[PDB]
């Protein structure tokens, strides 16, 4: 029931307040105020930015309904619609009614390129110029015409806060859609998502099924805490896609990677990382088409055994999937409650690494028709003091992709992590029973 999160006390006080300094639409009505997730601030905080673009050639293009789908996408899914301030250091997330969406369009000159004239916007104003937490909506749409309008590049931007690579193509979908007439299953939206989560919750904080298991879960672990620490760097190291062996997913494969490369330059036998889970395992429906950012950030575990059990890669493989599959009830929770409630860390630990592979769809679709459209697009991302890991399963290649600022991994040492990451994902797959000890790296 809206407002019943609020940390404001009078939420609308503040809208108009927005709508006077010209943040927002005058003609835009306050639907709610939610606080805004660890995990969206997370984004924010990094600037997570992006413009999806799409290249749409052909004789058909009906300019005006282009312009029609987007005032419509923008109505179905409420996230769409959601302007982040922060009041008092933590983020709300403003929802927006009756709010009419006004599209960037350009005309180029005979032979200006549509693109080119994208990427100097983005350039030139549109991500320099950024201020998510100002409150100015994040999504925001642009209509790029070659002289006749049958070469079009049509460019959505949106905060990584408002989306995830589960629903990402459920944007594109009910867009593709909304263009073709065609009928759309109602959905939910992100807010509901977050009441769902706040129900589910209990009366007694340590009496809750997911803190107990929390606590259960990380009961002995201790994390490892790099030390004192510029600009972006990403990574990248390619290789053949490995072989699972039967049961073990290419996630799993990945995190074990991880866990025997941080037990060894640890010299560990219990070890703790973070690593990005889809958080849409909730008992509610639409949760696997609502738009929103459910992904979570939560402690990874993996324990090994003293030398003399003489442990393979099968039983890490298999111990590994376990320790991610024993959380996928409790994996929805804020990184910040489970220390709090669950361990004995500062509240406001960070997770220092952090492992992501998708499983996701790594191609994306604009189905328009009577229309060839082609994928592309624009990515702002500046981690903070943290190390990512992201993996992405091509065809060709399993891709192994590292990000971080220099002042906190360098270059010469991202590209050991990328490398050293990589070869260990391709030894597990090359002989799953190799004994852990016979390992090298
Ligand atoms: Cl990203």
């Amino acid at each position: 029931e809206p407002f019943s999160l609020s940390p404001i006390k009078d939420p609308q006080a503040l809208h108009k307040e927005l709508c006077s300094k010209n943040v927002i639409p005058v003609t835009s009505t306050l639907e709610d105020l939610l606080p805004a997730t660890q995990a969206q601030h997370v984004f924010i905080k990094r600037g997570t930015f992006h413009s999806y673009n799409w290249t749409i050639k052909g004789r058909s293009l009906n300019m005006d309904r282009l312009r029609e789908t987007c005032q419509s996408l923008v109505d179905r899914h409420s996230i769409l619609r959601t302007s982040f301030v922060e009041h008092e250091g933590h983020p709300i997330q403003l929802v927006l009614a009756n709010l009419d969406v006004k599209v960037r369009e350009v005309q180029c000159w005979p032979g200006e390129d549509p693109m080119e004239v994208c990427k100097a916007l983005w350039d030139g104003k549109d991500w320099p110029t950024l201020n998510v937490l100002g409150g100015s909506l994040p999504v925001r749409f642009t209509l790029v015409s070659c002289p006749g309008n049958e070469h079009v590049v049509l460019t959505i931007q949106i905060s990584h806060s408002q989306w995830d690579g589960v629903s990402i193509p459920k944007l594109f979908s009910d867009f593709a859609a909304i263009y073709n007439q065609t009928p759309l299953p109602p959905t939910s939206d992100f807010a509901h998502y977050l009441y769902h989560r706040v129900s589910s919750a209990r009366e007694d904080v340590q009496q809750d099924p997911t803190f107990q298991f929390w606590r259960h879960y990380l009961d002995g672990a201790k994390m490892a805490v790099p030390f004192a620490p510029g600009q972006t760097l990403w990574t990248f190291k390619g290789i053949v896609p490995p072989t699972l062996p039967s049961g073990i997913t290419m996630a799993t494969l990945v995190k074990a990677a991880t866990a025997l490369f941080l037990s060894y330059h640890l010299g560990s036998r219990d070890v703790v990382f973070g690593h990005t889970v889809n958080g849409r395992n909730l008992p509610m429906d639409n949760i696997e088409s609502l738009l929103g950012c459910t992904l979570n950030f939560v402690p990874l575990r993996v324990t090994f055994p003293e030398d003399s059990t003489d442990w393979t890669v099968m039983d890490l493989l298999h111990h590994t999937q376990t320790q991610y599959t024993r959380a996928l009830s409790h994996e929805h929770v804020e990184l910040r409650d489970i220390f709090q409630h669950s361990t004995n860390w500062p509240a406001e630990t960070p997770l220092s690494l952090i492992v992501q592979h998708q499983n996701i769809d790594l191609s994306f679709s604009l189905p328009l028709r009577g229309l060839d459209v082609q994928y592309s697009k624009f990515a702002r991302f500046d981690p903070l003091d943290e190390v990512w890991i992201f993996t992405e399963p091509h065809a060709d290649r399993l891709e192994v992709q590292v990000c971080a600022n220099s002042r906190v991994l360098g270059q010469e040492q991202a590209t050991e992590l990328a490398n050293n990451i990589s070869a260990i994902i391709t030894k597990f797959s090359t002989d799953p029973t190799a004994r852990l000890l016979d390992i090298t790296f």
